[PDB]
């Protein structure tokens, strides 16, 4: 037993991380087969990064302006192109460590693991959720751009996130691996800011089921509620509405614990209206919303 | 910016994990050079595991009773021996993926990353602290024994923990890699239970410094306190006493933020006496004690 925020083992991704330098900008790239993917802002200078025209900036570059280092081996760049907000650097060597992979775009409310990297060297691994407002609450410093987020199913790495920037509130923004931003954000200097966020209700419910599986039962009750009455409470507390599909997704956890989904909703209603009264659930004094139902089943 | 519970990248350890079967018991082993290390209870049966005599149990075994699988390759066991609570299985092939490594024993209050594994296959990675009572609050199911904890410095893996058991409160116990238990626990069936735990004060202080570095300042004050007066409060709230060595270790974080250690102690005294009044620090409504000063410096 026990329940922890757990990342996927990172080895398969560590073998794909490289360093990309253009001018005085250093960041990370992802080396899959004979292509290195990286944020296109690697080509910008301080002056450009106000309102850059990336198509102009890139036509002024040559293959030799991109220095790619895979550990202690220089990779020779033989072609370059832009795809949305990522650059694709063709190199003369296919990565022999390329795993089976896919490029997937995730939905708000879904989780993934982040391999934070600096100078092409992995530094740490942690779990993130894509917030309803399309930001992530990560841990990223200068040099971390090009770090990736991913899930692993069987032997296949599904890459979902590449890191590009930090917003004024300290949260993080980036793109899918096709270079399309999550959320209404752009890789240039504006006053852009995260929009209002909400709590991921289906995930809070999943985490309450994880708590019951692990022996925390104090918040349970015999009462029940209707889906409509629960969603009235959710709206008041800035929680996302619960759909019948969410109820269906929680079915397996409800069956395992014998607690009907709408009974757990009544427990959550009481927690929202009364707080915890100095108690904790799975080591937290707040309701946690960054575990999906799948994350709970995977671990419990 | 941002601050997350972050594990070390696990690749170097993933390449060392194997499956060990003896009889009907399956668990994990650690394959370094031509030795596989695993919990000695792999040789027990249901009846034995009450009060086993491991020396007797092991003399009745042969090399061929140990089946070792490295991915989809069977390793041939050519010798076996017991070292404290671990078995050392000599195999006919040195692991070509053996990293530079050390076997270190950690202290209570120190952190490490855990690579949870089942059937010799890594499942997830997370950070743990060794509690003052020599347990860890992990996430381990049947089959997870032999999973290891480790830190990485430069290119060298310092293995510190091998998993053996779960105590009645749901916390976890295990040994160093020389097979010596952390804490007063034994690999047999008794009514053994975790002793009383305390909060790791130096780590709470480090995490408060991480909060300031990341823009949370509401708990700061102009007041200060004496070390003796603070330790009177620590005792009342079941916090470990703060030593001058802890103050020295916090020096760099104090210098970076300009907040003297004893000023931060005054803030902590107020948080202990008054709580948070509905506010949060780094996304928590509780005081977090599983980040060391080094963990904070590493990330911030
Ligand atoms: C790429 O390494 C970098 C990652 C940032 C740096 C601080 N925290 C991160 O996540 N990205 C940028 O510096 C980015 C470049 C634009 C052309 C998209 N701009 C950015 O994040 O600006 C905000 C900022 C910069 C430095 C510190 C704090 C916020
Ligand atoms: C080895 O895989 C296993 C790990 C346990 C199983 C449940 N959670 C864990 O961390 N260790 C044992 O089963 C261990 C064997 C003794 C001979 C040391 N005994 C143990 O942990 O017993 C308590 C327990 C067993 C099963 C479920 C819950 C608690």
């Amino acid at each position: 037993s026990g329940f922890r925020k757990m990342a996927f083992p990172s080895g398969k991704v560590e073998g794909c991380m490289v360093q990309v330098i253009c001018g005085t900008t250093t960041l990370n790239g992802l080396w899959l087969d004979d292509v290195v993917y990286c944020p296109r802002h690697v080509i910008c200078t301080s002056e450009d990064m106000l309102n850059p025209n990336y198509e102009d900036l890139l036509i002024r570059k040559s293959n030799h302006n991109f220095l790619v280092q895979a550990g202690n081996v220089q990779l020779r760049v033989i072609g370059h192109s832009m795809q949305n907000c990522v650059l694709k650097l063709k190199v003369d060597t296919a990565n022999p460590k390329t795993p089976k992979y896919k490029f997937v775009r995730i939905q708000p409310g879904q989780t993934f693991s982040v391999l934070a990297c600096y100078n092409g060297s992995p530094s740490g691994v942690y779990q993130c959720a894509m917030r309803p407002n399309f930001t992530i609450k990560g841990s990223f410093l200068n040099g971390s751009c090009g770090s990736v987020g991913f899930n692993i199913d069987y032997d296949c790495v599904s890459f979902c996130y590449m890191h590009h920037m930090e917003l004024p509130t300290g949260v993080h923004a980036g793109t899918d691996l096709e270079g399309n931003f999550y959320g209404p954000f752009v890789d240039r200097q504006t006053a852009q800011a995260a929009g209002t966020d909400t709590t991921i209700t289906v995930n809070v419910l999943a985490w309450l089921y994880a708590a019951v599986i692990n022996g925390d039962r104090w918040f349970l009750n015999r009462f029940t509620t209707t889906l409509n009455d629960f969603n009235l409470v959710a709206m008041k507390y800035n929680y996302e509405p619960l759909t019948q599909d969410h109820v269906d997704i929680l079915g397996p956890l409800s069956a395992q614990t014998g607690i009907a989904v709408l009974d757990m909703c009544a427990s959550l209603k009481e927690l929202l209206q009364n707080g915890m009264n100095g108690r904790t659930i799975l080591g937290s004094a707040l309701l946690e919303d960054e575990f999906t139902p799948f994350d709970v089943v995977r671990q419990c």
